[PDB]
């Protein structure tokens, strides 16, 4: 069944997320990507539609799927007896926002506003599907490099959105929030758009702002590079220790460095072609 379809290629990477492959679906040649995970490291598990036992990953992925391309679309999967296989979709060229920063060092400011505005709208997207990714990172961005296009990936640290809090946690420990630190409770919308300030300063100042524990509690933001008062105002907004004193989606598109945004093939012509 996935012999027949598919032609695998090279490893992509692997991690806690699992392995993943590049690949070619054999009946039109389309580029796609190979996503194996081993069931013993799967804890969440979700139901589909269909009433069938599946990854939380796999129900969350279909739950966002659309035209929409600020998500990674699930193409297709398969049980076998020991793992769960995800195909999916593959942009060419692409490269994860974690190299890009890594060649690059800091982003402009105009690259870094356009990446982090589509990240925005990746993310309102999911929630809007009831989706929480809890995993928001550079690592998890692609960045299609011929249409200047954003898409979230790995899905696996996820949960279905709700608006009680969340006694779990699954995601990158740097980009969590001081209320989980502290007391291993969170809200999502809000836990996500601390997350949010980390990957911001991240563009800007191609680092993370912290490392420790001690750090995220005290959240002190220091600027490394430089940076507009604007953005510098943004990111401290995100990053406010109580969670409540976050913006919400709205206010920080809605921030005065969000203002003017470049199209994504604007953004390709001008900063990655
Ligand atoms: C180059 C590349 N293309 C991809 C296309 C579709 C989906 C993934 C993907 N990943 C890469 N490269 C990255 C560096 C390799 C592993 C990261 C891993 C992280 N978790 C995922 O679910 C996922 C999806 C893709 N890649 C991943």
């Amino acid at each position: 069944p996935l012999e027949s379809q598919y032609q695998v290629g090279p490893l992509l990477g692997s991690g806690g997320f699992g392995s993943v492959y590049s690949g070619i679906r054999v009946s039109d040649n389309l580029p796609v990507a190979i996503k194996h995970v081993e069931k013993d490291r799967i804890s969440d598990w979700g139901e589909l539609p269909n009433g069938t036992r599946v990854p939380m990953e796999v129900v969350l992925l279909k739950k966002v799927s659309s035209g929409f391309s600020g998500v990674i679309r699930l193409l297709d999967w398969f049980e076998r007896p020991d793992s769960f296989v995800l195909i999916l979709e593959r942009p060419e060229p692409v490269q994860d926002l974690f190299d890009f920063i890594t060649e690059r060092g800091a982003l402009q400011e105009e690259l870094a506003r356009s990446f982090f505005w589509q990240v925005l709208e990746a993310v309102r997207h999911c929630h809007n599907c009831g989706v929480l990714h809890r995993d928001i990172k550079d690592e998890n961005i692609l960045i299609d490099l011929n249409r200047g296009e954003l898409k979230l990936i790995d899905f696996g640290s996820g949960a279905l959105l709700k608006d009680t809090v969340y006694t779990d946690f699954d995601g990158t420990r740097v980009y969590s929030p001081p209320e989980w630190i502290r007391y291993h409770r969170y809200h999502g919308r809000s836990a996500a758009v601390w997350s949010l300030g980390i990957l911001l300063y991240d563009m800007v100042c191609g680092d993370i702002p912290f490392e420790h524990d001690e750090e995220i509690i005290r959240g002190q933001v220091f600027f490394r590079q430089r940076v507009s008062s604007e953005c510098q105002h943004l990111i401290r907004w995100c990053l406010a220790l109580r969670p409540s004193d976050r913006p919400t989606f709205e206010e920080i598109q809605n921030h005065p460095w969000m203002q003017d945004v470049l199209l994504p093939q604007e953004t390709a012509e001008i900063h990655l072609h």
